[PDB]
């Protein structure tokens, strides 16, 4: 299989692969055009995001700066909002539900390395997809790690570092994040 | 009450309100002009901030990038310094005393959402002000949450997530931050 | 002893020193040029980094935006990689070995203030060097504090706030970070 096929499937892959490199340059190009848009260019922003992302709802809004790796692995639901200076390393799929509110400086990662140093120095990496449900609030400066599923109506406290699955209707905070409050 | 009056009073309000939208655009405009200034343009930087913020002392300096929501809700004391890549969501007042040193990547939030998903989905938000005393050091990458007061001479360790009031002369650290020692 | 000599030696120094302000301006100029480079301008980026940093290996790559204080205090080994939106406050030396992987939003600090409220209000600062071994993975959004040394083959979990030395072959995580796993 190609490096891109391995990447998308969650297997070890070489990022220096020519096809993957070109796709990263294309994401970076669209992100650069996005980050240069004036604060009143709403339609132009919407247009750029729908071209960047794999799929969207009717509307979405993101404050510059924004960063991502590929673009096409990000799928967001209706009425998506992400505040200033976010980063989504979408080596694998990032799938987000409807009515997501994401605060500023939020980082969502699918990209990872082997823990063993010889395995890591091979220069092979992989990814684990991230799934975020409907009606999720992600507090500012939270970090969502690869492989994490967040249930519907979950609240992520600001600054929380989420290393495991978050149950639906739960509030999590801390590092590593733990359930603090059950909503019902 | 206008939506702006409800916002400033800590009441639920609609950020889509036309007046608030214009005010947010005007703030992003000034922030855009600021973030584009050269590293040598000290006087232009000062004037931009004194127009952006509600009040200042004689001298202040902020390393780009900087981000805020309204600008006019930010009040800083003498010799204010904020290092690279700060965010202040100033839906309500953010009042900071004299001789503050704020490290890079620091986020201060006054904006918040209802916890209930349906109430949150209404689009209505609210805020709680943040008050920071004199001679405070906020270490790099700290998060200061809505409604928090930080006493005079307090130190916020780098990376601390501050969820509750910080006593004067206390050092706090962790997520959630706790008092780790006392000063002076 | 000039303010620069005291800065480098780890003593109290005044950052407003004219020589230091010039050096800080020079660094920001080079950083501004770097951050404006296109995603396809690999050779331009390499040249700029090799001009900005104190020493490098043959190959290195950093995703904009990047921030630093002086540049010349940063020394990186072979195949250095740093992802989006990193900050390195290099008031004192930051020495990093070969094959380092640094995630996005990583902050490495050498700059610090007196904790004592009287001393800090002098406005004088100091620094403590940071040393990072070979084959280290620093997870995105990690914070590395002044005077910390990280041993060879160590892994810093995403979001970890590192306040003390990390042993070779350890995985650390949390805030303050602690050893969570041993590799060797």
């Amino acid at each position: 299989k190609s490096e891109k096929e391995k990447m998308l499937a969650g297997h070890l892959y070489n990022p220096a692969d020519l096809e993957l490199v070109k796709e990263r340059e294309r994401a970076r190009r669209l992100v650069r055009l996005y980050n240069e848009t004036l604060e009143t260019e709403y339609d132009k922003r919407t247009g750029l995001l729908k071209e960047l992302f794999g799929s969207t709802g009717e509307r979405l809004f993101i404050e510059p700066n924004f960063r991502c790796d590929y673009g096409y692995n990000i799928h967001v639901g209706e009425n998506f909002f992400m505040n200033f200076d976010g980063v989504i390393l979408d080596v694998c799929e990032v799938r987000i539900g409807d009515h997501c509110f994401i605060g500023p400086g939020v980082h969502i990662y699918t990209a990872t390395h082997p823990l063993d140093p010889h395995e890591r120095n091979s220069g092979l990496e992989y990814g684990k997809p991230v799934v975020i449900g409907h009606n999720v609030w992600i507090g500012g400066r939270a970090v969502i790690n690869p492989g994490v599923t967040i249930g519907d109506n979950a609240v992520i406290a600001s600054g929380a570092v989420v290393t495991k699955d978050v149950p639906a209707n739960a509030v999590v905070g801390g590092n590593p994040a733990k359930v603090i409050k059950w909503l019902k």
